[PDB]
């Protein structure tokens, strides 16, 4: 099963992603648009640690993690490449067309995490 972090998810909830990516129960696909978004943002210190963490997991030999409105739907395009995938952003409950794209779950990081 695939989880795909938002930039916001990585920037603000890195310890949730750490848990999930280390769980070994998921493969974490980090989309190119997110990875490149974080290079831009690393400013925001969330961005700088989002990347640094990701490289630390790479370094430690984690095989369960990879890199590969607008953002929301851009993950969609990267997700239909993998199409049980599942998207992790922030802004949970409260763009209606984005989620309406039928093949993939979008759940808030902490919503997914607390469910998990």
């Amino acid at each position: 099963p695939y989880l795909v972090p938002d930039t916001q998810a990585l920037c603000h909830h890195l310890p949730v992603i750490r848990q999930l990516a280390t769980s070994g129960r998921f493969i974490v696909i980090i989309p190119r648009t997110v990875i490149d978004g974080l290079d831009l943002l690393k400013e925001h210190p969330g961005a700088r640690d989002g990347i640094r963490y990701l490289e630390a997991e790479f370094k430690k030999g984690n095989r369960y993690i990879r890199c590969q409105l607008y953002k929301i739907l851009d993950s969609c395009k990267q997700l239909t490449l993998a199409q049980l995938p599942l998207d992790n952003p922030s802004v949970l409950s409260g763009a209606l067309q984005a989620a309406a794209h039928a093949s993939v779950d979008i759940k808030n990081v902490l919503d997914f995490y607390k469910q998990w």
